[PDB]
């Protein structure tokens, strides 16, 4: 009496079987699921025009590369692309299919400020939600993503209560909806490295937005089987003039999602934000020499997959074959990592 | 550090000047922001084809009848209304505007139900709220109207946590965007009559609802100064053969809100339910007998104001005087209960 | 289902008339429960040895000050003195009960240090609680207090989450079980004036506590109407050169009082903390020239009404008369405030 | 600014490490801090006066069991039994050292209904823990019991919010205060099986607990790395025809801890409750085959420990040897089952 209904055993073992082959060992996701204008900012760093045409080629380029579904076990898609055709015509979710890559679509509708905030933000798109999961279900995708963002500023308070039962609230509806429709949600309250605060300052602030968000997911019957997580690696601020050490980030990452994370949970799939792609790569296989882990520990890696990649590619076709072998020069470093084997390229 | 900011002293005053405005001694709301759905209900029983010609002209028998601003403060409009013409042309908000009523404007979309609950419901809208907002206070729109749906079940434990705890937070984020944008809102939590239970079992539920809203409200930094309650009375449930006593519902009524509604708040305006127009403006009558009161307890009507009105206008043009002439009888019950002088027509 | 229990309607009116016969019109309460250590300061400033003789002599020379009842509805005493005799060999609740004054019992046993907080304190005394609840109500106390502490520093965030919670948690578990052994219980969650705040800051703590420990109270069952809230006023922290005016202090105090407290409670009864007798007053004063109230605004004051008193009385049994006499001047003065009366001696 | 002060690293690594030899595999505890009271009723299932001579008899009999260290960890004693000596004049805790068996002690003190509960109960004890503490560690103690109990009565909505808001703080308050002390917590919600509910309804009941024990660990700043879980298995309630099968058992209580334990925890010392000494060995042994677990998975046994031994020894002395026999037997089943190795004697 009062309890959650129980999920369909049919639906809940689809979820899970797709997040065990999203965190499939060796493997990890690549995000590219930038919006219009998130892949102006990227195509303007190497003089490209946002049209639609270069959107398809550069989606195109990445999901045609022969041999990427090795090491990525599933593409976070915004929805153009989940809809879109390469140039030579071919669906991109198709592409993805070719190389048994699980199809996956970015389902918030950005960030609005909460009200009487310091600027601080809520993730809007729960209206509608349901109905759009179905119909990106039936297009193919099998896993979502929703983004959250939290800023550190002790000077402010930040983040403050609002801030943390608002970014809990939205995911975990966010995360039931998406089961409901036969979609992973996968989880990501990032928590920004804005800032000059330490690292162990980020490991607080992770620790205590985690068991907020685990609490409210378990408040609203997410199946944490059929889920994933998206979280910030723990790191000192990005005005810090010295990183921490792979180890440190290593070190720190582990123990706040240990302190926090029900190993129920299949995988952990980082984000970068601002890391270099050998940062990325290094932190992730310091983690793995950690292991064995509780829960796979990987990568949704966008811009520490994508950096080279379109620096090499340059808005010139020619540059094609180029760029495809330096994204799976990092396709296969992050994979690598994931198992603790990238060769390079206790605090209570 | 870590508190909400400042809200703007000249928003704040608009804000609180026009919920007492909205709250004023001896007047009400009309609740007219029936949907096209709901409406096509109402016509229904009177043999009308729901036209936007016949809503227009409806529209314009209520809201042009002579005096109405003597007992009705404000009118809750459907975004269709906001922005239509009566037949003669006539812009509704005008009609509103020459009463000397405050227009006011339904912003939810409605109800989904909360995955893996017993048909629970969340209600939806916070997408484009902030921005709607802003196009209906330009309109002319000064407050705003949000209804939740909760359910009593003894049998199911309903309300539930989760039903409870989603409702709150939708109410109160609705709340803090609406002041943002210079709305005041009307905050509906509405506990459904639904069920076999006793008054005391309704005195219940409302004291622990209302209690997690304001909360929430003030969890959200929303200004009770400048806010509206739109509570059910507190009533046996529908499926009882014996509707408790007016001086029992008054009882139970300003008994759960003095435990739970802080003073600041200007007023409680009650929703009527399944009421008969009598009994809602009986009830309201018995309550402010048991004056004076820390907050106004006033009314939003839509059918307890319209049932009569409608059955009068039949869809026929020429009855259309006998039609406003109910409406006025029943506007003027409602102000004279406001103010505890209607002559019909302890427990711990 | 799974509501609480309800309260024994002959148990609640009991509590509801005591707390009612509490906060009478014109009347406040004799804080006099200093601790056998807090009493020893006291006794220091005029050179008098601590012994239970010199406390029995001044316990005496308070409760036995001729019609003091017409100013002091109740007392708050120590453990010591409720069981304790005058030197005369009187017992001190039958001086009470001479003047019409109901005896009150201080039943928390101090405060600890919560665990890796910076000095942030809990209160202690559940353990037992009950069991003496029903001695002491045996013993002719019919209220009882509570005092917890909550420190404002916004350079560490201070009063924490954990501070905040655990003072609501503290106050609402003593308040119930002080209910079911038929006292009345006063809930003193005090915001200490320490630091340079603004009196702004002040008002928004005071608010955020008071919201969590309104909202406690309710999860735990406790009736308002049989109870009393003890907060500070709100004011400029200590270390401000300035202090507020009285016209300010009445306004945020009034402010924060009816932003969260329900009107079912009967009594508000401040405490002075470190403000002179005569700022008391007309900060009291000031606040019922602002009535009529939802709540009586009145006063339980220790120090505010005693100070005099003390220095008149100087451990000399000659001074005796002079210090009740300067003991009834601080008793009217605070009765007359209570009413609006006491002649000297919108911001959102 | 606003979070915990970080922890002693030296408290910390004394902790951590104690935490880790409590729950070394192969090896479980030993509960024998049976009360004054809790003894008499064993002692009289075999006609045994409950003198202090019978007790330290009895104590003396388990502790100096010759090898027990070989599968029993620790000893959670009750306070008579830490202090006292046995017959032949050796300190109790003395003989738990000669063994390399840890001595804990019991520090909760019992249990008392919340009010206006259908007899719910707070556990006490708070007052003058960290006092006790501080005294028991001296006293050779290095680890904590306290103990919480919860019902499950779906037609009284049993466990209530305010029942598991209550357990979760007092179990949360507890532990930290016991690590500022360097003493260990064992955290033990137990889920009493009374009723005729369903493996699956005592599944749901423990994750909600869980999720609240867990939360309010970590908004009180408890580490979880020098801290032990003690559950009750999931299973049917108590007054059902037909247990759940062992397979069914296992199941249901490692998926109950893995949605919700984070894996910083080092061990979960299951309680035994009603069920038989072989039901609680075949229960723990068919949970370590599903291994390797993210946690030990071990026990904390009373009466599934020392059952047969009573009955052997019957208040006979010539009967110790026998019944120090089938302690070891029973030892060496658990410790057996630890492993996943004792040889008797998925759903969503």
């Amino acid at each position: 009496s009062g309890y959650g209904l129980p999920i369909s055993q049919e639906v809940a073992k689809e979820l899970a079987e797709n997040a065990r082959k999203i965190a499939a060992p060796g493997k990890g996701i690549l995000a590219a699921d930038e919006s219009t204008g998130t892949i102006k900012k990227r195509f303007d760093s190497i003089g490209v025009e946002n049209t639609e045409a270069n959107r398809a080629f550069y989606r195109d380029l990445l999901f045609s590369t022969k041999g990427l579904g090795q090491y990525i076990s599933g593409a976070i898609l915004f929805e153009e692309t989940l809809y879109q055709k390469s140039p030579s015509g071919v669906p991109m979710v198709d592409l993805l299919k070719a190389e048994g890559i699980i199809p996956g679509i970015k389902v918030d509708k950005g960030l609005e400020t909460l009200p009487l905030t310091d600027d601080e933000k809520a993730t809007m798109g729960l209206d509608g939600l349901s109905e759009r999961c179905k119909k990106y279900y039936e297009a193919g995708a099998r896993f979502a993503k929703w983004r959250a963002v939290l800023s550190i500023d002790p000077a402010k308070g930040k983040p403050t209560n609002l801030s943390i039962t608002e970014v809990a609230h939205g995911l975990a509806r966010y995360a039931a909806i998406c089961q409901a429709n036969r979609l992973v949600p996968i989880v990501e309250p990032e928590i920004l490295t804005d800032g000059s605060h330490d690292i162990t300052v980020c490991a607080e602030v992770t620790e205590r937005v985690l068991a907020a968000v685990f609490k409210a997911l378990n408040d609203h019957h997410v199946l944490l089987e059929g889920a994933l997580l998206k979280p910030n690696m723990v790191t000192h601020g990005s005005d810090c003039p010295k990183p921490a050490s792979h180890e440190e980030i290593a070190f720190y990452t582990v123990r706040s999602l240990k302190r926090t994370v029900p190993p129920a949970l299949p995988g952990v799939m980082f984000l970068s934000g601002g890391q270099s792609e050998e940062d990325a790569s290094l932190n992730l296989n310091e983690m793995n020499k950690m292991g064995p882990h509780p829960f796979q520990l990987s990568f949704s890696y966008g811009r520490a997959l994508q950096a080279s990649c379109l620096k090499a590619w340059k808005g010139v076709p020619e540059n094609k074959a180029k760029a495809q072998q330096v994204l799976m020069e990092r396709a296969r470093a992050n994979g690598e990592a994931q198992l603790g084997k990238y060769g390079g390229g206790y605090v209570y």
